[PDB]
This record gives structure tokens, C-alpha cells and sequence, in this order.
């Protein structure tokens, strides 16, 4: 005898708890390794953003931030000299303090992956972190980022270093000059991971030649396997992603959800405007993805560009609620209506989906977007929120409420360690969002 | 203006062909590299089986088979001596003949990946294959399998070599003895791929230390990226996979398709029998996967083992046909009924799925099954056919017709280069398959 949970709709055995109900109440440390300005922090933040979005709780422990709080105002690379005994001691205390927080996150706060982001360039420091992992029952996975192209190091410095709080009192050439001296502090004592000898037994990936060569050693589980796959499909060349919904469609005009209706006459004006907009972006090659529902495909046909249909991009399935208006939902399914409002990410429609299901189904879209250059994705409201949450690092709880009005393009471009979003409304009227009607 | 295709249900622009209708009517060579008995052929066949099942047409060109047809009866390793000028010449003609067939497969027969399976141990031979790829516009991807553990080489020989047609006239110790001499023929001239120098520019993966270490260089596209991910998640340790359907359920008794009904009283007897059967298999640790539909979960609850629910394992979605009987389908949707019978793999139910959709949605299940040891999967008829087609290398056209009766376990175990299937019927009656009723 089983019962279906109210919110997620999962069949679970009836828990006829005895009259004294009893209640029951292996984590990984990813260790970044590498010289400064090699992308460690960029990898840490973007990996975490991916892991959290697919539902693995992950947190970055950036030792550099523990050092910023402990010292206040960075003045120069002198702080990083190997002969600076006081600073060496502060640096090691910053690392140990970050490790206490790692311990707490993984063993007490429900975290599953802690990304320990520091140079970690000596065997002796990595040996200590492994002792920490062994003593707490954490697994350890090392990601070493290796970069021997001065062009790329210089560009990293310009993109994320010179504008750091460290270089507050500094202009660009002097910041750049200081950082280069900082880097050279680490060179004498740097000991790269060596999987053929001393590091034979560590689980690790070395990212080399600007994400071009990988060495992967002893992947241990499912999550490490996903990490490596991810790291092997990201790249740093700047590009643009555009996201929008299909033009207004006939179910939009009747306030009916889901279905597979066609563009209204304003939806087709949007589709023309979108065509005009794409042309003035003036982009080299632009890939166009749609879902398999009619109104996104009509919208792409207005563009006269080749496009590709993905069933993974189709709107969230409303199950028994498909093609009902919001009032017919409230009046036939008051219980269901109210539960959804209470827990909108986890809620699943009967015989339908939740935002949480959407996430799993969009995972290959996200993986392929990482591999692309310029792409325009024409999709649907919930799909769009779910993709936007991944690029803007929004949590599960905020994802179902992100603003995505009709006839509005979202333009995502890389800056610093993330995505900037610009909204471009294409000046064609539509019925409003459901949120705006309510208030 | 768009129209929905009859079979797959894809929105496509009306093709109002002019009165003289005109009709329009980059491939990859995967190059295996390595000493004999290193798993090249096992990798070639299993990669091809994966690629074809996810819908990439792929074919193995095993030069060893071209050599078997050209020479007839292998007598000894003498054939492989580097001083055998006649045999060297035959071997090179076998390779060139396989390359002509590769050319034809990729450029004329619609193939997309040709796996060129031969030792290819010298730079000079790999340079020629690259010339072949460059001259035909094929991309080239190299997979080198490196094995330095005599235990594993010996075991490969026992598992697939001694029983070869080559060793027809031979017993085991002498076959093993001959093969070792064969291997040592290749050692003086063997030149491993070297990505840090001479092979910097090749796209390749070296599989080392029994699938434990990888070196990956210059992945170029989507398909290569999927290959590498796959190769990094397969392993050779023997295990068992069991597949079955849920016990008979109440929609089974009424001949109604889909839905989410519970076990009938015979379904619950099956579930007990399944519990008894699992216990007598006497397996170390056994993972149990179910779908999120009730009757598979009830079936697993009879086992008193921990299980994991996957929404990817849910039955194919019948769309408007959900919960109809086969006669109500025939009588309300005669057009739809008949199309499905005509093209059962590609056919999609209105607002529902096809076997082809099932495949994409099961891809992560297949990837995780590769990583597992002993696993029992309790699922549904179409899901089961789709997984069985992957393990038994059945084509898309045969997949929807594979026999999967109720109350029957399929036990899959590794032999030689594939999976043996044994059927174990657990002696509990159920309504019959729909195929059996019809005839």
C-alpha cells in the first residue's frame, strides 16, 4: 500500500508511524590547483553554478576572500614572496579557516561538494588537504589548470584581476605589473600534479592548452564523471546567447496554459520584429533552436535562417491541466492550484511535470549551449526561466518567478566570472504576464 | 503556414512544390590504435552499438576480418613477422580494401561514423590514414588502447582470441602461446600516440591503466565529445543486469494502455516471486531501479531492498491515447492506429511520444547502467524493449517488436564482445502480450 505525495506526486509507502515516531536525521572536496590567473576561480564559480542548477548543493571556498577579510588593503606582490614569513603564516591560517568552513558545510549544513579554490601549488599543501579529506571521510578531486600562453594569462588579468578590490588604489598598467610579479613568486616552488609517478593514486583532471588537452585520473563516482564531462565542454571564447519566447499564441489570448496553438496576428508581428532585430545584431553565424511546439517554429520561420527543433525545449507539461484557463484550474482543482503557489519549483502537475523535471530534461541543452558560439533559443516561459536561472545563477526557489515577458529578447554576454543580461523589448503588444494580472 | 507530419508529428512548412519539384539529394573515421589483445575490437563494437542506438549510423571495419577472407586458415604468428614481406603486403592490401569500404560507407551509403579497427601501431600507417581522411573530407579521431598488465592481456586472449576462427585447429595453451608470439612481433616498431610532440594536432584519446587514465586531445565536435564521455564511463568488470516489467497491473487486465494503475493480485504474486528469485541469485550488492509509476514501485517494495525511482524509466507517453483500450483506439483513431503499425519506431502519439523519443530520454539510464555493477531495472514494456535493443544490438526497426512478456526476467551477462540474454519466467500467470492476442 502506497500513497502519492501532494506536491511532487511521488509514490511512497504509507508511513503508519508507530505512536513514538522515530526519525533518522559521501561528500567531495574539489581542490583547485595552479598559478595565479589560470582560471581557477572562473572554473570554481561556473562549475558550482552548473552543479547547483542540476541539484547538487555546492559552494565555493575562495581562500583569496578569506585573505581579503583577514588583512584589508592589499598593497603589493611583496605579500606573496616565499621569504615573507608572517604572510606565509597568514596565508596558511586563511587556508585552514577555509577548511574549517568546508568541514562545516559538508558535515553539518547538507552540502555535497565544496570547491576549495586556492593556488595549492606544492605537494606539501596538497598532502595536508588530502589529510583533511581522509580524516573527515570526504573524497578529494583535484582540478589543475595549466596555462603557458602569455596572451591568455594577460587577458585573464585584464578581465578579472585589475578590477579586483585588491587593486582598488591602482591603475591598469601598474596592477598588471604587480600581478606578473605576484605570479613569479610561485614559480620556483610550483609542483604540477604528476599522475605517472607521485600522484598515481589521486583523482584529478589537468586542464591544459586552453581547454584543449585533458589528463583524467581515477574518476571514482557519478558526480566526478559529470564534472569531467562538463569541464571538457566549456570554452572561454566570447559569444552571445539570446533567449526569447515564441510570439504570442492563441492560447496566450484566451489565457489557456500549455497546448500547441499557433501564433496570433501580434505573435506574427513579433516574429517579424525578431527577424529585424537579429539582422541588426549583424552576427557572423547564428544558430537558432526551437522547441517542437508550433508557435516557436513559426517564430523561427520568420527569420529565414536554418533552425533546429528540440523536444527538450518544449513547455513544461501541465498534465490534467493542459489547455485549461487559470480560472478553470482554480475552480476544478483548488487543491492543486494552492499547492503549486506554495512550492512552485517542486510542484508537479498530475500526470505532468515540475520545474525540477524541466531541469533534468534541459541538461543536454545546457551542455550543448556551452559548446556553441552565437545562439538564439526560441522557447517557452518555464523553459526560459529554467535556462535563465542557470546562466544568472538563480536558485531553485527564485527560478519559477524570474520575469520573462512576451516579445522580449534576453541577451546574455560574458563578463568577469558570469553573464550579463540585457533585455530588448521588440515593441509589439501582447497580453500581460499572469503575475501582472494578479496584482 | 505549417503542417504537422502524420507519423512523427513534426511541424514543417507546407511544401507547395512548384510544378517541377526539385529535390536536394562531415563524417568521421575513428582510428583504433594498439597492440593486439588490448580491447580495440571490444571498444569498436560496443561504441558502435551505443552510437547506432542513439541514432548515429556507425559501422565497424575490422581489418582482421578482411585478412580472414583474403587468406583463409591462419596457421601461426609467423604470418605477423615484420620480415614477412608477402604477408606485409597482404596486410597493407587488407587495410586499403577496408579504407575503400570506409569511403563508400561514409560518402555514399549515409554512414556517419566508420570505426577503422586495426593495430595501426606505426606513425607511417597513421599518416597514410590521415591522408585518406584529408583527401575525402572526413574527420579523424584516434582511440589508442594501452595495456601493460599481463593479467588483462591474458584474460582478453582467453575471452575472445583462443575461440577465434584463427585458432580453429588449436587447443588453448597453444593458441595462447601463439598469440603471445604474435604480440611480440609488433613491439619493436610500435610508436604510441604522442600528443606533446609529434601528435599535438591530432584529435585523440589514449585509454590507459585499464580504463583508469585518459589523455584527451583536441575534441572537435559534438559527436567526439559524446564518444569520449562514453569511453570514460565503460568498464570491463563482469556484472549482471536484470530487466523486467512491473507485475501485472489493473490496466493490463482491462487491456487499457498507459496510465498509472496499481498491481493486480497476480502482479503482487509476481512481485513476491521476484523477491524470491532475487534472493536465490545471491548477489553481493544489487541496485534496484524503478520508474515513477506506481506498479513498478510496488513491485520493488516486495523486494525489501533499497531502490531508486527514475522518471526517465516511465512508460512511453501515449498522449491522447492514454488509458484507452486497443479497441477504443482502433475505433476512435483508425488513422493513428494504422500509421503506428506501419512505422512503429518513428511513430509518435498525438501530444505523446515515439520509441525514438524514449531513446533520448533513456540515454542517461544507459550511461549510468554502464557505470554500475549488479542492477535490476523494473520498468515498462516499451522502455524494456528500448534498453534490451541497446544491450543486444537490435536495430530501430526491430526494437518495438522485441518479446518482453509479463512476469519474465531478462538476465544479461557479458560474453565475448557482447551480452548473453537468459529469460527466467517466474511462473505467475498474466494476461497475454498484445501480439499473441492478434494471432
Amino acid at each position: 500500500e502506497l500513497t502519492q505525495s501532494r506536491v511532487q506526486k511521488i509514490w511512497v509507502p504509507v508511513d503508519h508511524r508507530p505512536s513514538l515516531p522515530r526519525s533518522c536525521g559521501s561528500p567531495t572536496v574539489i581542490v583547485m590547483v595552479g598559478l595565479p590567473a589560470r582560471g581557477k576561480t572562473y572554473i570554481s564559480k561556473k562549475l558550482t553554478r552548473y552543479l547547483n542548477w542540476i541539484g547538487v548543493p555546492t559552494k565555493v571556498f575562495n581562500v583569496g576572500e578569506y585573505r581579503r577579510e583577514a588583512v584589508k588593503q592589499y598593497s603589493s606582490y611583496n605579500f606573496f614572496r616565499p621569504d615573507n614569513e608572517e604572510a606565509m603564516k597568514v596565508r596558511k591560517q586563511c587556508a585552514l579557516a577555509a577548511l574549517r568552513d568546508v568541514k562545516s558545510y559538508l558535515a553539518k549544513e547538507g552540502g555535497q561538494i565544496a570547491v576549495f579554490d586556492a593556488t595549492n601549488t606544492t605537494r606539501e599543501r596538497r598532502h595536508m588537504i588530502l589529510h583533511f579529506a581522509k580524516e573527515n571521510d570526504f573524497k578529494a578531486f583535484f582540478i589543475e589548470s595549466v596555462c603557458d600562453d602569455p596572451t591568455v594569462v594577460a587577458s585573464n588579468i585584464m578581465e578579472v584581476k585589475i578590477s579586483s578590490p585588491d587593486y582598488k588604489d591602482c591603475n591598469s598598467a601598474e596592477a598588471m605589473d604587480d600581478f606578473m610579479k605576484r605570479i613569479s613568486c610561485y614559480e620556483a616552488s610550483y609542483q604540477p600534479l604528476d599522475p605517472d609517478k607521485c600522484d598515481r593514486d589521486l583523482s584529478l583532471i589537468k586542464v591544459i592548452d586552453v581547454g584543449r588537452r585533458f589528463l583524467v585520473n581515477r574518476v571514482q563516482d557519478h558526480i566526478q564523471s559529470r564534472i569531467v564531462y562538463y569541464l571538457m565542454n566549456i570554452h572561454v571564447q566570447p559569444r552571445t546567447i539570446y533567449l526569447c519566447r515564441h510570439g504570442e499564441n492563441e492560447h496566450n489570448l484566451q489565457g489557456r496554459i500549455g497546448g500547441d496553438s499557433g501564433l496570433s496576428s501580434r505573435g506574427k508581428k513579433f516574429a517579424s520584429a525578431l527577424s529585424k532585430f537579429v539582422e541588426e545584431q549583424n552576427l557572423k553565424d547564428l544558430r537558432v533552436w526551437t522547441s517542437q511546439l508550433k508557435s516557436t517554429i513559426q517564430t523561427a520561420e520568420a527569420l529565414r535562417l536554418p533552425y533546429e527543433q528540440w523536444k527538450a525545449l518544449n513547455e513544461i507539461d501541465a498534465g490534467v491541466c493542459e489547455e485549461l484557463t487559470y480560472e478553470e484550474i482554480r475552480d476544478t482543482y483548488p487543491e492543486e492550484y494552492a499547492l503549486r503557489e506554495q512550492d512552485k519549483y517542486y510542484y508537479r502537475y498530475p500526470t505532468g511535470e515540475s520545474y525540477q523535471d524541466l531541469v533534468q530534461r534541459l541538461e543536454p541543452v545546457i551542455m550543448e549551449l556551452e559548446r556553441q558560439e552565437n545562439v538564439l533559443v526560441i522557447c517557452h516561459q518555464a523553459v526560459l526561466r529554467c535556462l535563465l536561472a542557470y546562466f544568472l545563477d538563480k536558485s531553485a526557489e527564485e527560478m519559477p518567478y524570474l520575469k520573462c515577458p512576451l516579445h522580449t529578447v534576453l541577451k546574455l554576454t560574458p563578463v568577469a566570472y558570469g553573464c550579463r543580461v540585457e533585455s530588448i523589448y521588440l515593441n509589439v503588444e501582447s497580453v500581460c504576464t499572469h503575475r501582472e494580472r494578479s496584482e
